[PDB]
């Protein structure tokens, strides 16, 4: 390998290794003429024009360091429901990124009993006992006789008597310490510099939270982390778990059968996920810690606050608590209603019916339904033992700082902008009144109102999601046959003394939550000019994430998440685009929406990020 | 405490005593020349050091951006055909591309069951319209096996052969980066750049991190697993197994080996439900999509001045890929079931029809999807819409003039793609298609089955470099059943007391085993060896691994590797080349341990080069 | 305007281009158009697709053998830098290891009795039963060795264990590598510095390279067939769209179907996974040096060839290779029949009403079947970046540079019995940027420790959680056709619970409850949980250099603004490095559970010309 550093036009154009010749022999050349002592080149009379791709140059920096301080409420004891103000003490000569860790205490839900059983299903044959409920179904034509029976067991299948006792268990919504939020106020002399509802918390949460963060950031907000399980090999190279009889079977002709396992050619391992944290329901939450991060601008180091600038006397973080029954929620515990089908078929003297002889097949279908129990709620007395602010502090010598206070002048600041239109409309051209100053971009969602509903039992779950979801299930089922001849004189191949059996049990359940999205379109316009055209919601929630802000903008799962930009370098400090503050007043947010009506009303969420600025 | 000086290690880093010299001498100075505040500037202070609190921008010549789209001026769209968009007038330059693609709802015609499978043992063989059987006697064992074969729907309803059955539909596995078989980008009727398919999936492979991942298969059209969660698997301090087998003790105290225990946490499984494009599904809804073109002047920097190539002859021109190799027939709601009976009997005609004390029964059924006979896809689906969207930035006419008399040329990024069947398993491939300096070469080996029609996972493999088989993996559920039939004689030791047992097909996992075409690389230019005979690994792990950063994602694609030549790639500063002379006489040397004459492969070889485009 | 005045400034740029043509058609230009350095003094510009022509470079590979002769477990390996390039960077090390089996070995005795009644043994089972004359149940315990398809096993026939290597393999392996340099080791690191890498450096578009460099397993995707069909149901028809005699749906009656859905798991089958036999594992194991960065590769001439050597210590092979569970199950099974005629809860009981089985499956150890001791190290190679730059750049820049910050890593490992301790770290005399903190417990290492191969490398207490799939069945049988089912007890139960497989859990207890770090009278940190240096530090700093780890113990101290850049921003000075106190509180830690307090620190430091 020889390195041949001029070869052509396209050489010159990259590398430019003639010129940087001609630079070198001319510079020392000029060196020597004016009487230095060393002819050679300085490194920065090369990178005049030429960039060194081998360089271990640095700047020295201006001395700092800095530290972490921790600092309680004014407001005294801390609850659910209420607001909590804290002082933002004076110590660094600047203060930058702020955490408020929370702490709940470990919880249960009261003690309640099993409810009533279910009503009867079949016409005939009803008993209810505290134990089970019995119906049947007669058919004498076909003489299949249907016994439906229900009750209420635990997960050892121990069955449960009606009015017993019975405690439910209690989980945490998704992302609780996005949701205990409900507004963070940035106060100075009274006013709000800067506040954002748990709408831009979890705006955040869908749009600037990269892989590579987000283990940590689940752990910081409380919201559980998915842990790996593997399991027994399931494949072993050159056998297989079927029984014989069906392996490697050939047909009469000597194809491969169809339908028959051969032995495995990989020895493997299946990998499954599971959750074991605060929003999986358990008969005690432990103590949930949490450590919610400040989504404020001044996070950023460069960008931090001097504490001369901003007076002692009524610089505040306001942060109002959410109530405790949109936090803590129960959920069904140790107790399933167990529903099972089983059908008869006789053949003889009162077939399909409670006395029909001579029994050729028998099936059983059995689910479990998770039941919660009456009278079981969440304690409503659940403390908060614990709430602190802790506050990053950043020193400088006195003389950098007395000429940073005396020369910067002013600081470009970024500030939230939230607007709330309750709709029953398909289609509407919303004013967004409370934008004010140049906006950088718009998250924006159309979040049913069922979400947040009470009435809603997975509103848990769907509090921060921008779709319609609906629960789809997922059975996992276990099939039984069995075989029994009962006459040890007859041949049982084509007997009715050859008895058949059959079951399906479920074995597990799960829940798919299936999003319908609210909005269709939309469309930005200022003044009657378009900002953006009627355009299909998959530009605005795909295209636009990503395409733009690079490792700063993620392209969302939710499909409700939708990205309204208006500068090139979204995640940037520099400033690259925005929308002026004449259009800014008159801005319309038009949608079309396939969900969104009187009988499903929904909420059109506009949060906006604007470009401000603060004197010193 | 800011300590700021700690002998030599704290001068070299932050040089405290330089600096307050500096502020000190500036400070003499200003006020000996006449200036009225003598306190240094922020941009004196820089000359030597770095502010780690600093709020400095730059103010940015005014500059908007705003989508327009249009439709093609070659009529009406449809598979198998090129599309051709003119570059309207609008912006002093533009930018970023995506086109929306809109293919209609569709679903497979009419079809029927096909017949049933030959027999499989010699004896007592009966052909119905609704199974098939045989058996195969053993009067040594006493054991009669039976097969029985049939087609079943999920419920497991038998289906008539030559009854009506449809096949369900699916996309491919990418179907926007295979829908457009050639994209260009043409003035004066020359490509300035162009790519095909294989250049998507390259990006595909190499390009998309995680946090843009979920948008980018939105997009294209590729489904988007989503999360499911179970009910409770694990209730702390219970179990699902019943009492009998929990928390034994052998005679000597000690805890029985496969005796479970109580659980010690609460936790539920999460699984990944997928249900989109590439899923079968009876109907496939209308399939939208955003394909952004992969052309160098996405990055907004690189936007291509209007002024400079004329509007009236620059063009985007994509060639349409045909519908079947997009949209695919998949099994539907119809199900082989292979039954298999062993019946041990052990009284007169043991082995055989006519056994008569029947011991042991034993099933075991597997199920296997099964495609309906004639049922295809629709041939008359249409391209409901398909629309080019290009970004127009605006600027200052001052600032266009000056940038557009001043800026001389830009550099860009092309696409050279040369594709070379083999059947060799080493061989030495002239790079035909180099003829400007090469940054780096996307390199994959792919069989030529991955494409084929006669394979039935074409859309799935037609993106892999490797060869792909289909290992199963089984979920079976066993039973036992044990009954004794006559009420006078005791079980235990009693040919009385029947055994019964089944093995049921729960459900079949298909893993996609990887065997790799390429085991080493070699790279020869002009007779200089630029890499030397490596691993694949070492192309395809390491290389990603250690360069790129952020835009070079480590592929997960076995076959994938990445021939770096330069320092960033991705960047858009140069930072190394092959240059044009070597370019001319390159080389890519190979061995396999797949490829021979009867596992065809195609060398796939994409350069990216850099080439530059002037002004006006 | 205001708002705009302030982010764009055009009135003065439109000022300062008509004002500096006027000077320019003054001065007589030809050309009185700006520059557009001109423009840049002011503002940006953000359309521009200028570049600077860099200084000629090119690099290569070359790939090296050892100096140490053929390697092998348990040894020192050393390999000489050659003289090729100008600067040498970034380096990576081919290991490969022969494929290799288990030893053939036994099946092993049979479990002891379990009841007291009854007891039969065989070659292929135990029999013990547990009579109950009051209830009349009478149950039957059996156990016997099976391979996966069922097949009997018998008492010391054959029988091999198969063969897993430990997670992570590459970053073990490494006991210590080192950069030396005119004899004195310049960087130097081992296994628990790399796995700190592991942990905070790895970003997932980087992740699967880098497992695969380290012979670290990949999951693979797998589909299943269609578990929902949108309008259908698996479920038999009785138990579908039930309502009650009220109309109301009944709860627990499954519905059709509303999507047509398929699942997807995840299997595993490389070098973790437990095989018959181990094919040849070939890792790249990137050296975790300072100057893989291209910006900072070192001078050849600098540090010349013949003074510059890499020095690896391999890992003993019984701490990188494993036997496991091959083809081999302990069947548990338990039988109970209930019985109400005369012998009731006895063998000889009449009249059986219930029949009911459980069955478990164990994977079971082979006896007398190990790992190859002979196993060869088939193969080591170091790979060097080497640079080369033209001859005038190359004077001019070993006459100016002068000096190159370097980063190294300075290790303690103080083993712990206490639930609080204060710890002075000793090996720490140079300015520091973060500390990476860890309190291991000592069986994560332990050859006891069953889970060695995948625990070595976590900083918390792992337990195991067993999670069960259950097969559940149920069988009824009427026995007399002259006599109705319902009510008699003719009509006979039967039901079985078997194991279809089981997952395990490890569940991470931390062993690190806070962290306050003392230096020379100053509190750098006060008293915090670890969750704030595990979650909030790691979250806050260092953009895509730095990954929140997943392994609950990890620690980030930090102690600088942008941890990863090479550009300092922040250090703990050399006064207070040198008298420097990491004070921990464990939940964990005591007599019976000693644990390792870890850290592994960045410190700067200088390298001349």
């Amino acid at each position: 390998f020889k390195l041949i550093a001029n070869d052509g036009k396209a050489d010159r154009m990259i590398m430019a290794n003639d010129l940087l010749n001609d630079r070198i022999k001319s510079i020392m050349c000029l060196r020597a003429k004016q009487g230095f002592s060393d002819p050679t080149p300085t490194l920065v009379d090369i990178e005049r024009t030429h960039i060194l791709l081998i360089n271990s140059h640095y700047k020295p920096f201006a001395a700092m360091g800095y530290e972490y301080q921790k600092t309680r409420p004014n407001t005294g004891n801390p609850t659910y429901n209420s607001t909590i103000q804290f002082s933002i003490p004076q110590f660094g000569d600047f203060f930058s990124d702020m955490v408020v860790h929370v702490q709940l205490a470990a919880t249960s839900a009261s003690a309640g009993t099993v409810p009533a059983l279910p009503a009867f299903i079949g016409a005939d044959d009803q008993v209810l006992t505290s134990t089970s409920v019995v119906s049947a179904t007669e058919n004498t034509t076909s003489g299949v006789y249907t016994l439906y029976t229900q009750s209420y067991v635990n997960q050892q299948g121990t069955t449960q008597t009606v009015a017993a006792a019975a405690t439910n268990f209690v989980r945490y919504c998704e992302y609780p310490g996005l949701r205990l939020f409900k507004r963070v106020k940035f106060e100075v002399n009274g006013n709000p510099l800067d506040e954002y509802t748990a709408l831009a918390a979890i705006m955040y949460n869908k749009f600037h939270v990269p892989d590579f963060k987000l283990t940590g950031w689940k752990r910081l907000i409380g919201q559980e982390v998915p842990v790996e399980a593997a399991s027994n090999l399931v494949n072993i190279a050159s056998t297989t778990p079927w029984g014989s009889p069906i392996v490697a079977l050939s047909d009469v002709n000597g194809t491969a059968v169809t339908g028959s396992p051969v032995n495995a050619a990989i020895t493997a391992r299946k990998l499954t996920q599971v959750v074991f944290g605060a929003q999986t329901p358990k008969a005690t939450q432990e103590q949930l810690n949490m450590f919610v991060p400040l989504l404020f601008w001044f996070r950023d180091p460069r960008l931090a606050i001097a504490s001369v600038s901003i007076p002692y006397g009524q610089r505040f973080i306001t942060v109002d608590i959410e109530q405790q029954s949109n936090i803590l929620f129960t959920a069904p515990g140790n107790l399933f209603l167990q529903t099972t089908v089983e059908t008869l078929l006789t053949t003889g003297a009162g077939k399909g019916t409670a006395t029909g002889v001579l029994l050729t097949q028998y099936n059983r279908y059995t689910t479990y339904t998770p039941t919660l129990a009456s009278g079981s709620s969440i304690d409503g007395t659940q403390a908060v033992q614990n709430i602190e602010l802790y506050i990053n502090n950043i020193f400088v010598t006195p003389e950098i700082h007395d000429i940073y206070i005396k020369r910067i002048g002013f600081t470009l600041i970024r500030v939230y902008r939230e607007q709330v239109q309750r709709e029953v409309n398909a289609a509407d051209q919303v004013l967004q009144s409370q934008l004010k100053w140049p906006v950088e971009f718009i998250y924006l969602g159309l979040r049913p109102a069922n979400n947040i509903a009470a009435g809603n039992t997975y509103q848990w779950r769907d509090w921060h999601h921008l779709t319609s979801v609906t629960n789809e299930p997922v059975y996992d089922v276990s099939q039984s046959y069995a075989r029994v001849s009962i006459d040890d004189t007859v041949a049982p191949v084509g007997s009715t003394t050859f008895k058949q059996s059959a079951s399906q049990v479920m074995q597990n359940q799960y829940i798919v939550p299936v999003e319908t999205e609210t909005l269709d379109t939309v469309r930005v316009k200022a003044h009657g000019i378009e900002l953006y055209a009627q355009y299909r919601a998959q530009f605005y929630r795909d295209y636009i994430p990503w395409n733009y802000g690079s490792f700063n903008l993620v392209t969302p799962q939710d499909k409700g998440a939708l990205f309204l930009n208006f500068c090139l370098y979204p995640g940037t400090y520099q400033p690259s685009g925005h929308v002026n503050i004449s259009r800014a007043r008159e801005f319309y947010i038009e949608y079309t929406s396939s969900f969104c009506d009187s009988s499903n009303p929904c909420d059109l969420i506009s949060i906006a990020k604007c470009i401000n600025f603060l004197l010193i």
